[PDB]
């Protein structure tokens, strides 16, 4: 099962936690989900993306691992701020992580990351 890393779209709200996480699985193809490979988890350990996020929410030091974690707004905009800073911050995971955290800020939805 994928690293997703989301936020549930404007029309949705679904609270409890199972189902936004089933919800999530079920819309891989929203904009406001990002799907994570295990291939892409190691190309951006490598390149430093994990830890950059983990200087805001101090966590995924080492990368990601089982587990649930959910951002609030004053950490999507401190990660956003990172992320388009960053030296990766035009390839498309990074683009795509970007514009959940967006949308996030835009429709005031809390970001999920689990796996
Ligand atoms: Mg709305």
């Amino acid at each position: 099962h994928n690293l997703l890393i989301f936020c549930l779209k404007d029309n949705v709200s679904i609270s409890e936690y199972t189902e936004m996480i089933d919800w999530a699985y079920k819309n891989i193809q929203s904009e406001t989900v990002v799907e994570i490979t295990e291939n892409q988890i190691i190309e951006y350990q490598n390149r430093g993306l994990w830890r950059l996020v983990s200087e805001i929410t101090d966590n995924w030091l080492f990368g990601p691992s089982e587990g649930d974690w959910l951002i609030d707004k004053e950490s999507i905009l401190a990660v956003k701020e990172k992320l388009q800073n960053s030296d990766f911050s035009t390839e498309p995971l990074v683009k795509n992580i970007i514009h959940v955290l967006e949308y996030a800020i835009k429709n005031e939805k809390t970001v999920i990351f689990h796996f």
